């Protein structure tokens, strides 16, 4: 194993530039299928490295100090998504790993799914955790640097008949996945705080999670396999 990083100080603000979540639908988004999980109380990695480094890269060779950023996940319905996960990124060094940044946001979540749900150590992924099969669908990524957009769609399937017996249900029969906006409502522009809630950070919001399936007695894996292109195990 290893030792945690060295702290920097960051300021740490509700929000940034953005008032309204950026559209999930500025382009096109290459798939990635989630792989199976192995029992249907394990954890589903949406991983894929978004190649966000290139980006970081190009700051430098033009000499630029610092990079701008944002990260947004949504759920992909017919011709409209519903919204999961906000956070924008200032202040940002290009010599430093992703999100390495002085200024940063509150995550914005939508709350059901943070139950249960949280971004991986990187900040670039989500891991999904015990998902009840209602989570089966189109997660979408978005990933922003300096105005430029990289879009990652990742197919979540969870076989029929399958489910986590401590699965978080009960927020869900409540509020389901929220209202679903289609690109002209986000070009109208689609309020952050007025829809998503303000939340931990990452490494916190890991320990909530972890300690809700550590009491139902699993331990969450060491090291997680990224999504492929093409589908493990496919159904019907």
């Amino acid at each position: 194993p290893t030792f945690p990083p060295p702290a920097y100080p960051y300021t740490e603000s509700w929000q940034l530039t953005l008032t309204t979540v950026p559209s999930p639908f500025v382009g096109p988004a290459d798939v990635y299928h989630t792989r199976p999980l192995e029992d249907p109380c394990g954890v589903v990695a949406l991983i894929s490295d978004p190649q966000v480094d290139r980006l970081l890269n190009e700051a430098v060779a033009h000499r630029r100090p610092t990079y701008r950023a944002h990260v947004a996940w949504y759920r992909i319905a017919d011709g409209c998504a519903h919204l999961l996960y906000f956070i924008e990124y200032a202040d940002c060094d290009p010599r430093q790993v992703f999100g390495r940044c002085r200024r940063r946001t509150t995550p914005m979540w939508w709350t059901p799914s943070a139950d249960y749900m949280f971004p991986t150590e990187d900040e670039l992924g989500l891991l999904m955790v015990a998902p009840g099969r209602f989570n089966e669908g189109q997660y979408r990524r978005l990933v922003s640097v300096d105005g430029v957009n990289i879009l990652t769609d990742f197919m979540v399937a969870l076989p029929e008949g399958q489910e986590c017996p401590f699965a978080r249900v009960d927020q869900h029969r409540t509020y389901k996945f929220g209202a679903c906006w289609s690109d002209d409502s986000f070009k109208r522009g689609v309020d952050v705080m007025r829809f998503l809630t303000p939340f931990y950070q990452q490494p916190p919001h890991r320990e909530v999670v972890n300690y809700w399936y550590r009491k139902n007695g699993r331990t969450l894996p060491r090291a997680y396999a990224a999504a492929t292109p093409y589908a493990i195990d496919p159904a019907r």
